[PDB]
């Protein structure tokens, strides 16, 4: 229960929820149809950044969270033109995302809103590099438990 209640006031998560809902629908689309609806996904990504800059949120965190969104969506429709390349000039983010996350988890209370965002994205199935590491699921699930308890408590992790 802590995740839904805790994340409802999270301005980072709110600014990206339209895009997340749009993507959850497109996953049940033919692959060619998903490529045609890339302009609206690009629009939603631009709005995510524009809305948070309107709200004076730190640009370093907007970029990091946008980098994660492109990595998450690129991982859903792949395995042409990737979103991470267009927005951050990087072909693959499955490794850097967890290095961004490790720096945030070094300062838990200072970056609570950013950490809730990371918790949710991983809850939506993001795995990045852990998809190709041996025992990668065990390592990833352990990382989610350490972060989820850091945000919500032992009872929320179970
Ligand atoms: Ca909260």
């Amino acid at each position: 229960n802590a995740m839904l209640l805790g994340a409802w006031d999270n301005a980072y998560i709110a600014a990206a929820m339209p895009l997340l809902l749009l993507v959850e629908n497109i996953r049940s689309w033919p692959t060619r149809n998903a490529a045609e609806v890339r302009p609206p996904i690009v629009r939603e990504l631009q709005y995510f950044q524009q809305h948070l800059q309107k709200k004076n949120y730190p640009q370093e965190d907007i970029n990091h969270l946008s980098y994660l969104l492109c990595t998450y969506i690129d991982g859903i429709f792949n395995g042409n033109q990737s979103l991470l390349v267009e927005f951050h000039r990087d072909a693959w983010g499955g490794e850097d995302c967890f290095e961004h996350l490790r720096v945030y988890m070094n300062s838990p209370k200072q970056y609570r809103e950013v950490l809730e965002f990371y918790d949710l994205i991983m809850c939506l199935g993001f795995d990045g590099k852990y998809q190709m590491i041996e025992h990668g699921a065990v390592l990833l699930m352990d990382l989610r438990s350490r972060l989820h308890t850091q945000l919500y408590g032992q009872d929320a992790t179970q």
